[PDB]
Parts: C-alpha cells; structure tokens; sequence
C-alpha cells in the first residue's frame, strides 16, 4: 500500500517527441504518423508575440522554413497547415514508434501526465489536473512549449494537452491537440488573468477515500450531511458544488470502504470548518484535489498498461 502522486510510464510518448525550429525559434513537436504537431507561435519572434497576426506571419513561411529534427536525424517537411493554434507539419516519413493514440479534450478536474521536454528531448514527467479556471499548475521553463499531456489506457495514448503559454501569475495555459485553447486564453503576450481557482470537490473526496483505504482515518467523524447542506459550506470555501453524478462516480470507493459518500462529505465539511489542527492526511498538510476517483481506483488495484 501507500499512496503517491504517480504519472503514467512515458516511454510511448518519449518516442514521439521531436524538435521544431522555424527561423530563430525552437520548441517541441509531437510526431504521430507522418504529421508533426506543434504550437503555431513557433513562427513568431519575441516581438511578434506582443501582437501576432498568425495568418500573415505564415505567408512568409514555406515547407523548408520548418526544420524538424528527431535525434540527429532530419525529417523532410512536405506540407504544412494551421489548425486553430497548432501547426501540422506533414513529413515524408511515418514515425515508426507511433503508438496507438487518440486526441481528447478533457473536462476540468480530469488529470493527465505531462512529459516536459526541451529541444525535442524529454526532461521529466509529472501529474497535472485541468483546473476549473482552465489553467494547470505545471513546471515549464523556456523551450518547453509543445510538451504534451496525456493518459494511457493499456495500449492507447490519449493526448489531451499541448503547452503554449505561461501567464504573468506563473500558471500555465495551452491547447488540446486540435489547437483549441483550454479556457479563454490566447497565444499572445498580453495581460491575461485567470479566474477563481475552485477546488475539485469530487477529487478531494476520492483522496479521502484513498487515505481511509491506507489507514489514515482520524478525520472520520460521527456526522452525515445532505448535498445541499454540504454545498452551502463548499460555496464559502470556493469548492465545486457536488452533484449526484459525482456521488455516483464515488460509488465503487464507498462500497469498498463501507463509508457512504454523504458521510465522507460531512468529514470534509468539518475539515474545511475546523482545519487539520496541524495533522496530516496521506503525508499532506492540506486537502489534495488532483487525484480523480479513477486515479484512486488505479493505485488501489494496480492497473497496468
């Protein structure tokens, strides 16, 4: 047992990372089949980013202006097109290491693994969640644009995120693999503020279930509540209103622990109202909301891929 923030094994994605250079800008691209995907702002100078007209900047670009490098091997670019905020570079070689894959647009609250890369080469891997304000709290330095987020289902890699921007407040924004930004953000260097960072209530509850399974049970109280009563307390603490769908998703964990969802909800209410009194749960001194119910079942049943 024990409970840990855990990423998916990254080998299948590592073998899809390439380097993409256009003029004096270099970032990461994702090579699947005979297409390389990358952020369109690969065509921008630092001055262009203040106010780019991507359609116009792309006119000055041809196939050969895009250098794609996999290892010390150069791919030949035979076609290119802009789709929303991503460029698709068609290359003459299918990636032999292409895994089974899907593109998916995730919902706020869902989690995924990020493979942070620089110059096309993988640097590390960590877990993220799409916040309800459509940011993520990542680790992204210069050069990291085009790094991707993903989930793995046995043999299928589901890509859900490509990194594009860091807001002035240090959080991170980006697109799905069709180029559509999550949330209201745009690929321009302007003041963009995030909205309220609400806590992912259904995730906290799954984590509390995970603690109970792992022997941390001090927070369990003698009370129960109702969805409406709980949600009044949730609103005050900027927590996402809990729904019957959320209760249904927590059903398997309720069954394994013998603890009804509304009973766990009352324990969460008392932690929000009284604090943790300097104690810990699963080694954390705050309520963790970046584990999904799916995540908890996986790490409490040992699902492999």
């Amino acid at each position: 047992s024990g409970f840990r923030k855990m990423a998916f094994p990254s080998g299948k994605v590592e073998g899809c990372m390439v380097q993409v250079t256009c003029g004096t800008t270099t970032l990461n691209g994702l090579w699947l089949d005979d297409v390389v995907y990358c952020p369109r702002h690969v065509i921008c100078t630092s001055e262009d980013m203040l106010n780019p007209n991507y359609e116009d900047l792309l006119i000055r670009k041809s196939n050969h202006n895009f250098l794609v490098q996999a290892g010390n091997v150069q791919l030949r670019v035979i076609g290119h097109s802009m789709q929303n905020c991503v460029l698709k570079l068609k290359v003459d070689t299918a990636n032999p290491k292409t895994p089974k894959y899907k593109f998916v647009r995730i919902q706020p609250g869902q989690t995924f693994s990020v493979l942070a890369c620089y110059n096309g080469s993988p640097s590390g891997v960590y877990q993220c969640a799409m916040r309800h304000n459509f940011t993520i709290k990542g680790s992204f330095l210069n050069g990291s644009c085009g790094s991707v987020g993903f989930n793995i289902d046995y043999d299928c890699v589901s890509f859900c995120y490509m990194h594009h921007m860091e807001l002035p407040t240090g959080v991170h924004a980006g697109t799905d693999l069709e180029g559509n930004f999550y949330g209201p953000f745009v690929d321009r260097q302007t003041a963009q503020a995030a909205g309220t960072d609400t806590t992912i209530t259904v995730n906290v509850l799954a984590w509390l279930y995970a603690a109970v399974i792992n022997g941390d049970r001090w927070f369990l109280n003698r009370f129960t509540t109702t969805l409406n009563d709980f949600n009044l307390v949730a609103m005050k603490y900027n927590y996402e209103p809990l729904t019957q769908d959320h209760v249904d998703i927590l059903g398997p964990l309720s069954a394994q622990t013998g603890i009804a969802v509304l009973d766990m909800c009352a324990s969460l209410k008392e932690l929000l109202q009284n604090g943790m009194n300097g104690r810990t749960i699963l080694g954390s001194a705050l309520l963790e909301d970046e584990f999904t119910p799916f995540d908890v079942v996986r790490q409490c049943s040992g699902v492999t891929f």
